[PDB]
């Protein structure tokens, strides 16, 4: 097997920059090449290492020759850097902006936000991380060496045309469905292989993938710690035997090396739409864990951290977001993937402007509302009406999610989060903005099934 890439971890410059190239490369899938974009080389990107309290400055190059926009995903920081779909950057053009980071220690994230062309981008091959640390984090003597027992792991998968092209279409289907692949990449690679030393291994899991949520866990069994989310450390372990990620979202675990034996990080069978297809109607290997015997010293502590407690609920402003599709689109979507795929479509269950919020798609001149600026609100986002997946995201912010379509979160997705599932019914989340947006660059929320969010199921606001 290839041995797992690790994302280089990129640090500011002596003089507090750090340089951000987008363009297009070559990249070998399964003998086959293929045209990809990547940050910093031909697909995906580096790992961007931020200290909280601490001020940096990026120049972001865009050397493709169409549009393009950064979006950091996860990080608290003022709309006119935000890089949503007002963001542009230039083909052939240089823009920099500052990121004063302020939050807790956290993996984050960065990829395209072109307007109505973020899945496309992103299915290109456009994204990166954000390693962000503070004085809290380094205390805790986890696992720390970074692309030997910490190491960064984006899930995502892409489909292929015949001469190896990667296959990309915003149709009636993939409005309705999102794009999905039969090809599972593992920071790029297919099935790879990592050498983790005895004792305990830290994975930074992103699904990174377009509309395919996500369900880990390992092929022996063995449990996964579960450390932190989106927004940073949980205040203790959970310990579970899989973990649903969606679209968008990270979180950080521990798993045990505790013998010689390979096991292999794999992916559960979905109940989505479109994603138990051969070969995800059964568990996917991810990648393959081989244990070796270097120096490790990460252990996995008691306790991680101390969150404030959800803020009472007494007075706070409701904001509503329903979120629709064109019954024709759902009919006229359902009806290509029948077509295409037959009673497999359905197994363990203009068009452009087809996808909503509160009966709008998406205007990026009319933002919506404007949010309070460092007060809580409770959002309450209702995905009743479609039984289509909505990883719903929310810039400029991490919230706590009160309600999950139905329930309390789940323990490890109790802490700081910056998605909350909407599947056929409600979910309230207890969110608060520190920094400002204006209308000229506003904060997007949205579905982060990226097919969905370029044809409509979007809304501006701002703070
Ligand atoms: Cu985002
Ligand atoms: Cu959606
Ligand atoms: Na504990």
């Amino acid at each position: 097997r290839p041995t797992l890439p690790i994302p280089d971890l990129l640090t500011t410059d002596a003089r507090n920059r750090i340089q951000l190239t987008i363009g297009a490369g070559q990249s070998t899938f399964g003998g086959k090449t293929a045209t990809t974009w990547g940050y910093n080389g031909n697909l995906l990107g580096p790992a961007v290492k931020l200290q909280r309290g601490k001020a940096v400055t990026v120049d972001i190059y865009n050397q493709l020759t169409e549009e393009t926009t950064l979006h950091w995903h996860g990080l608290e920081v003022p709309g006119e850097v935000d890089g949503g779909p007002q963001g542009i950057i230039p083909p052939g053009g240089k823009r920099s902006v500052t990121l004063n980071v302020d939050q807790p220690a956290a993996t984050c994230w960065f990829h395209p936000h072109q307007h109505g062309k973020t899945g496309r981008q992103v299915a290109m091959g456009l994204a990166g991380l954000v390693v962000i640390e503070d004085d809290e984090i380094l205390k805790l003597m986890l696992p720390k060496q970074w692309g030997i027992d910490d190491v960064p792991v984006i899930v995502q998968d892409k489909k292929f045309s015949a001469d190896g092209q990667i296959d990309y279409q915003l149709d009636v289907m993939t409005a309705a469905v999102g794009w999905f692949g039969d090809t599972l990449l593992t920071n790029g690679a297919i099935y790879p292989q990592h050498a983790a030393p005895r004792g305990w291994l830290r994975l930074r899991l992103l699904n990174g993938c377009n509309a395919r949520s996500l369900n880990f866990a390992t092929s022996d069994n063995r449990p996964l710690y579960v450390i932190a989310s989106d927004g940073g450390l949980l205040p203790e372990p959970v310990k579970v035997s899989e973990l649903p990620v969606l679209m968008g979202e990270r979180f950080e675990v521990l798993v045990e090396v505790n013998d010689n034996k390979p096991f292999d990080l794999v992916t559960l069978p979905v109940s989505q739409m479109g994603m138990a297809i051969a070969p995800f109607d059964k568990p996917h290997p991810v990648m393959r864990i081989q244990p070796i015997a270097i120096s490790a010293s990460g252990a996995l502590p008691d306790t991680l951290s101390s969150l404030p407690a959800l803020p009472s609920l007494e007075g706070l402003t409701v904001r509503k977001l329903q979120l629709s599709m064109d019954p024709m689109l759902d009919m006229m979507g359902m009806q290509m993937l029948m077509e295409k795929y037959g009673d497999q479509a359905m197994a363990g269950m203009d068009f452009h402007h087809a996808n909503k919020i509160n009966g709008q798609a998406f205007d990026m001149n009319k933002p919506m509302f404007a949010a309070a600026k460092g007060q809580y609100e409770r959002w309450v986002i209702s995905g009743v009406g479609d039984m289509m997946l909505h990883p719903f995201h929310i810039h400029g912010t991490q919230f706590r999610i009160l309600s999950e379509n139905g329930k309390p979160p789940a323990a490890h997705r109790a802490g700081w989060k910056d998605t909350v599932k909407v599947e056929g019914n409600v979910s309230e989340v207890l969110v608060k903005f520190n920094h400002d947006a204006p209308k000229e660059h506003a904060y997007m929320a949205h579905c982060h099934l990226l097919e969905h969010e370029d044809t409509g199921m979007m809304l501006g606001f701002t703070v």
